[PDB]
């Protein structure tokens, strides 16, 4: 068979672009499909996000309370709009950023990361510390997932982001005790649900974070493991162009890519 033309299928069935990219293991043959081609991050770059701030800083700044206004609350905040009287400790921002994909969380991690761009040089900086000379990231939420298709300033690759998220969860980018507190946050997102999660037997673990925006975007990554506890990188980017800025994401075409992924590599 081949697993490109039943992804072009996909992509005929649901009028949409999809990126693929699974990374070849020890075992196991590279899954690719339009890998190096750009889609927008959406809220996929939350999870590396938390990396930067874990990586430079010791665990202690997670109990560093951050305050903020109702005027910070400018994209969906699920937890943060909860919390402004009070604060929220980094810690509970990082957990936000990934499990609710929190935009406000995100805006103040990126302040806690620094510089200009409210933190976004500070991001792609670290993500150039990862390898990726690809990925960029320029706006803050919500603009970053309100760009046209032809604009690069806040799109990644299939490709590029699943080797960040290989060395993040699966590698040495990030000391163990750090490394663990992303992977639980992935591990219990509750975003994910309809994405890469549904395209998985329910054996296998599956650790993820979700991105949506316009023109139909619709993203996942996530690191699963087989039930004997094999782990892969899945990256599943989308979007639906030819439907205008509004075109209606479909969680459903990352399901059955996931599905198509799942069935190479059982």
């Amino acid at each position: 068979g081949d697993l490109a033309d039943r992804f072009a299928e996909l992509e005929r069935r649901y009028d949409a672009r999809l990126g693929v990219y699974v990374p070849a293991t020890g075992t196991t043959a590279a899954i690719e499909y339009r890998a190096d081609e750009r889609f927008a991050f959406c809220s996929t770059f939350k999870a590396p996000l938390v990396a930067a701030v874990l990586h430079q800083n010791p665990l202690t700044h997670l109990d560093k309370l951050i305050t903020y206004t109702s005027d910070d609350i400018r994209s969906i905040s699920p937890v943060a709009q909860q919390h402004v009287q009070t604060g929220m400790t980094i810690g509970q921002l990082c957990d936000a950023a990934i499990r609710y994909s929190d935009g406000t969380a995100a805006n103040l991690l990126l302040a806690d990361l620094g510089g200009p761009g409210g933190g976004t040089a500070a991001f792609t900086g670290y993500l150039r510390s990862l390898g990726d000379t690809v990925s960029r990231l320029d706006a803050e939420e919500p603009e970053l997932n309100r760009d046209p298709p032809g604009d690069e300033r806040n799109t990644t690759t299939p490709h590029a982001i699943a080797l960040v998220l290989q060395q993040l969860v699966l590698g040495n980018a990030l000391p163990p005790d750090k490394r663990a507190l992303l992977t639980d946050w992935m591990a219990r997102n509750t975003t994910g649900a309809k994405r890469i999660r549904a395209g998985f037997p329910a054996d296998w673990k599956v650790i993820d974070k979700t991105g949506t925006g316009d023109y139909g975007r619709a993203n996942d990554i996530a690191v699963v493991w087989s039930p004997t506890g094999v782990p892969y990188v899945v990256a599943v980017m989308s979007d639906r162009a030819g439907g205008g800025y509004d075109a209606e994401p479909r969680e459903a075409l990352l399901a059955e890519a996931a599905t198509c992924v799942a069935g190479v590599l059982a």
